[PDB]
């Protein structure tokens, strides 16, 4: 088990429902085919997670304004914070690949959005850090997250066609999630 | 040189609430560099001659989903074909702007405007139409995927190498993400952007 990780155990229901999710899946072109391919993506990625994490956090670490969101008040990275989040992000890779996108999934989507947002940021790990991750960067990061996965999706010898299907599934699923995470950021009634 | 109705790039009457430094830092967040400047322009060269088919594909997708076509509907629930047609011209222009404009303060000011036009702040004013008041933000983010995906097959059709196609597509992905991120502004609780 993973400190702070509360998938299936959250103490509120998402403000969006499974019909919302159906309609949003449609908007991101995500079908049963992507369910199959995202699970394949997971089989490919799961034993490469350490390099994936180094690559993702390598990017974050290289830009002071991104590393910012993990910083203590003194502007230095909070290493406790980075380490705890890293474990939860590792598990997110698997959840994205392996979970049914069902109500528990939706409820945790709400929770992850809340944790990036000022509502709950810094509470899971009991750290003193910056209060809010600007929404602009959540959207932005759809790109790096997907770009990070791409080279790894090839490393088990899958063909460019099969890799493209996995990569596209990942792209759709990452976009889907960030769309959901906007909820706590967006003015009531505008979501 | 005919005006595209409603298109007001470079003549908006608000300054964007985000500046050149905000943009630099956002470009950094989507991994956008001088290399993507090269390849986004190349992308424009390939797409510009295929826009009718690109638009038919994009709006085919929108039209195939009642909850998406919804945002172009008259209050009676029926699609407003004048609204669709006018927006289509401005979207066509946006393909060129994404490829061809320098992303400077003028570009930024139009980004803010485009976000306002999706948002209840300005939606339906540009074309003087009556329609649904707001496009739910969830769908703007969602549309990063179909907009990006729509371009991919077209990027191959001037016979660039698969590497160059992939780089054009990646530039397009970055630039689309970048813009949708900026368009969040009017939707986002003040101070949380
Ligand atoms: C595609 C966009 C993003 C994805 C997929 C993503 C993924 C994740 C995941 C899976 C977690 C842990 C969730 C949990 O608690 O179980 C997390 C937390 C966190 N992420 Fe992100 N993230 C994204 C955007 C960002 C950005 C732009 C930043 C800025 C550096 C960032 C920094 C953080 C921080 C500081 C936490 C801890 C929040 C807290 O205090 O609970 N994330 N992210
Ligand atoms: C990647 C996301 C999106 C992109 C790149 C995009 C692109 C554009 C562009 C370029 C325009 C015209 C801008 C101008 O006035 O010069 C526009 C307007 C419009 N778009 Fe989008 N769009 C996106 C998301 C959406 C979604 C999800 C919908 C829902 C159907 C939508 C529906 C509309 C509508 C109804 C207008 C007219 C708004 C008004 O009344 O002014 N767009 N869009
Ligand atoms: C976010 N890591
Ligand atoms: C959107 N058009």
């Amino acid at each position: 088990k993973i400190p702070g990780y509360t998938y299936g155990e959250t103490e509120n229901r998402a403000p969006f429902n499974l019909e919302d999710l159906k309609l949003l899946k449609e908007a991101v072109m995500f079908t049963a085919e992507d369910e199959e391919y995202i699970q394949k993506a997971g089989e490919v990625l799961e034993d490469q997670v350490e390099e994936i994490l180094d690559t993702a956090y390598g990017f974050v670490g290289s830009h002071p304004h991104l590393l910012y969101y993990f910083t203590s008040p003194d502007g230095t990275p909070n290493e406790k914070y980075l380490a705890a989040v890293r474990k939860r992000f590792s598990r997110w890779i698997l959840d994205t690949s392996n979970r049914s996108y069902d109500q528990a999934w939706l409820d945790y989507q709400y929770e992850i959005g809340l944790r990036h947002h000022r509502t709950k940021k810094n509470q899971t790990d009991n750290v003193e850090s910056v209060p809010n991750i600007g929404y602009r960067y959540l959207v932005a990061f759809i790109y790096p997250i997907t770009a990070t996965m791409k080279p790894f999706l090839a490393r088990k010898g899958h063909t460019p066609e099969e890799v493209e299907k996995m990569y596209q599934a990942w792209f759709k699923a990452t976009t889907l999630q960030v769309a959901l995470w906007s909820y706590p950021y967006v003015k009531y009634g505008d979501f």
